[PDB]
């Protein structure tokens, strides 16, 4: 249609996601866009190749490391009602590691990535003795507060803490209190068996159907399935324009706490200055497997409206993105049942985002 910016939205989506999903042999995606108060939801191709099923409004992708995000949001939940402090040591929360050397690491070290907790769980923890024997043992290469080392094992431990405080499991906390606060109705830990068939496949690298498997303190760090709608509102909800705790936690999230390289480390959330450059929003991008400098800012900084905030998730099989610019109020998220290279998502969502 003519002068209506949802076409014109939707041809700078179909011409930057179609070549994209050619050239990475991407099954399916979901796109969705908010600006001026109004939201766009583009599909595209397969959420299963056999038997074939088109992605829809229902979809649900695996966000992979999206997902910690919902962690530090549960965590600002519990800051805010009164019953946790982030400046207080993990082993002040789970005594049984008291003694250890988590008497020196804050709740704010393992939801800003800055413990030196290494990235994965060490594939043998199976279970929870297991898990808390490895914590006991461990020491960081350097002192907690002094490096930015990306970790699943840390976000494990902010969403566990978190839940913790407020008196019930972390697969309650999101599925009872978080998501249903949200009104994030299609959005799962378990996928349920009514939406077992809206569940997409992941294609790996060699293009076999996956999806990811749960294991200890997963759904912290990478368990969430979800709908491009569903994530659209919690876009939404991060920019205040949903309908007070709730507000209050998702908000404080965004407040920074450390710097290193470009990117500001906020609560699992990183945010670089706005306007931003392409050049920088890479190199902030690309900072999931090594360590860092890590720099802190006390005073916090403050949640900022100028800024461009975004997280990227990977699993196995899935490749998701959120950025979102809350002076403008304008977000994107993009679901992909391909992992496909992160330069790609932050190079097309930095165009569609530019072209509003």
């Amino acid at each position: 249609h003519a002068n209506i910016d949802e076409s014109k939205i939707k041809d700078t989506v179909d011409d930057l996601i179609q070549p994209l999903m050619q050239k990475n042999n991407i099954p399916g995606m979901s796109v969705a866009v908010t600006v001026n108060g109004k939201n766009y939801i583009y599909n595209y191709g397969l959420a299963a190749k056999q038997p074939q099923q088109p992605v829809t409004e229902n979809t649900l992708f695996e966000v992979g490391s999206l997902s910690k995000t919902f962690a530090a949001t549960l965590a600002s939940y519990a800051q805010v009602s009164g019953k946790l402090s982030l400046d207080q040591s993990v082993s002040h929360y789970v005594p049984e590691l008291r003694g250890s050397s988590f008497d020196h690491v804050s709740v704010l070290n393992v939801g800003t990535h800055t413990s030196g907790l290494q990235l994965f769980m060490p594939e043998d923890i199976k279970n929870t003795t297991q898990l808390m024997a490895y914590l006991k043992a461990w020491k960081p290469a350097d002192a907690a507060g002094t490096h930015r080392v990306y970790s699943n094992i840390g976000t494990g431990l902010l969403g566990m803490i978190a839940a913790k405080s407020l008196g019930v499991s972390y697969e309650d906390a999101i599925e009872k209190t978080l998501l249903p606060q949200l009104g994030m109705h299609h959005s799962y830990l378990k996928v349920p068996a009514d939406q077992m068939e809206n569940y997409a496949w992941g294609y790996n690298k060699k293009d076999e159907p996956v999806h990811v498997n749960m294991e200890i303190l997963g759904n912290e760090a990478y368990g969430i399935k979800t709908t491009s709608s569903d994530l659209l509102r919690y876009v939404q909800a991060n920019m205040g324009q949903l309908k007070a705790k709730m507000q209050q936690a998702l908000t404080a999230t965004h407040t920074g706490y450390f710097k290193s390289g470009e990117i500001t480390q906020d609560l699992m959330w990183e945010q670089l200055p706005y306007p931003v450059s392409l050049p920088n929003l890479l190199t902030g991008n690309d900072m999931a497997m090594t360590k860092s400098v890590a720099t802190p800012i006390v005073p916090p900084l403050p949640p900022q409206e100028n800024v461009w905030i975004n997280k990227t998730g990977s699993t196995n099989g899935f490749g998701a993105y959120i950025a979102f610019v809350p002076a403008k109020k304008m977000g994107i998220v993009m679901l992909a049942n391909k992992n496909y290279s992160i330069d790609q998502r932050v190079t097309v969502a930095y165009k569609i985002l530019s072209s509003l």
